[PDB]
DNA sequence: ACCGGAAGTG
DNA sequence: CACTTCCGGT
């Protein structure tokens, strides 16, 4: 799963320069979109994968409620623990 | 940047 | 399903 892969990522310093937590809690920021999305088509096997398509997939889980934005801060989702 | 509909994949 | 792909919107 992506927010798997994403928490994966957000539980290990070495990809600090690349995403990591920030603000509230439950709150992370994507320091690196291009480089995020590499890696993401590099674990799906999937090479055409960029930030536009790895951020609608973000989107779906708005409704699902696993992830939100936080509104005005760029690169900034947010987990729905509650 | 950020959204969400729409069609496709295996 | 859980995305990927594409794209016309705000």
């Amino acid at each position: 799963q992506l927010w798997h892969f994403i928490l994966e990522l957000l539980r290990k310093e070495e990809y600090q320069g690349v995403i990591a937590w920030q603000g509230d809690y439950g709150e992370f920021v994507i320091k690196d979109p291009d480089e995020v999305a590499r890696l993401w088509g590099v674990r799906k096997c999937k090479p055409q994968m960029n930030y536009d398509k790895l951020s609608r997939a973000l989107r779906y889980y708005y409704n699902k409620r696993i992830l939100h934005k936080t509104k005005g801060k760029r690169f900034t989702y947010k987990f729905n623990f509650n």
